[PDB]
């Protein structure tokens, strides 16, 4: 409707950056878009698709998730929350991707990354899927600068959108690997003041934020009402100001905005 247009203008307004959302309803196949083809850097939400990457490559080699991976002083960067307990040891590469899609740990998405084969093998993955718009082009930490008209470590939101629904809905994954994707999501442990805030307690929810650089504040999600067909969700926002603070209760209204009804 253009009321949920003029709300989603109004909310931009009001927040002083710009806002990016994408809304796909499988319950009628429909979407509603707001700046939906415009890029915004992706900061941590990128992790889910280098997460899917490693399990793609996974469904031709079996011991793949379980192998161990050393996790060294030097592989240290800005925010290690589990890889930090892990040093001088192995970690496998399941608990890798589970770190790095449930606690945003930024060594777990380098390994993941390091793993496939670099950011261009993560964008590779991306095209295969068929999403020409997401681009991996740098590792942790430095893909989370962020800078205003900068296309590095960007994506849109209608392409993140249709992307998530083909991993975590559709067939992109093998049976096993999407349910392991979808209950990876399903723990995330930093969602709760982004998309989740703006719906129902009731409702279901797998996500995965990012903040980074110009106070850019995302969260992509699968969702499931209850008793209705599953949504997916993109919320993206970036500020002008370099310092700008995370501004997660934008990600919030703008999901309340676009379910409300439902
Ligand atoms: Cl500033």
């Amino acid at each position: 409707t253009a009321d949920v247009q003029q709300k989603l203008a109004e909310l931009e307004r009001q927040s002083g950056g710009r806002l990016g959302v994408a809304l796909i309803n499988t319950a009628d196949n429909s979407q509603i878009l707001y700046r939906a083809d415009e890029r915004f850097a992706m900061c941590s939400t990128s992790k889910v698709m280098a997460a899917a990457a490693v399990l793609k490559k996974s469904e031709s080699e079996p011991n793949l998730l379980n192998q161990r991976v050393e996790i060294k002083k030097s592989d240290l960067v800005n925010y290690n929350p589990i890889a930090e307990k892990h040093v001088n040891g192995t970690m496998s590469l399941a608990e890798l991707s589970a770190a790095a899609l449930q606690y945003s740990d930024n060594v777990a998405m380098n390994k993941l990354i390091a793993h496939v084969g670099g950011p261009a093998s993560v964008t590779a993955f991306a095209r295969q899927l068929g999403d020409e718009t997401f681009r991996l082009d740098r590792t942790e930490p430095t893909l989370n600068t962020a800078i205003p008209g900068d296309p590095r470590d960007t994506t849109s939101p209608r392409a993140m959108a249709q992307t998530l629904r083909n991993l975590t809905l559709g067939k992109a994954l093998g049976d096993s690997q999407r349910a392991q994707l979808v209950t990876w999501m399903k723990g995330n442990t930093t969602g709760a003041a982004s998309i989740q805030a703006g719906l129902p307690a009731s409702w279901v929810v797998g996500d995965k934020t990012g903040s980074c650089g110009y106070g850019t504040t995302n969260d992509i999600a699968v969702i499931w009402p209850k008793d209705r067909a599953p949504l997916i969700l993109v919320t993206y926002f970036t500020q002008p100001q370099p310092k700008a603070e995370s501004r997660r209760d934008v990600l919030a209204s703008a999901a309340k905005i676009v379910t409300d009804g439902l």
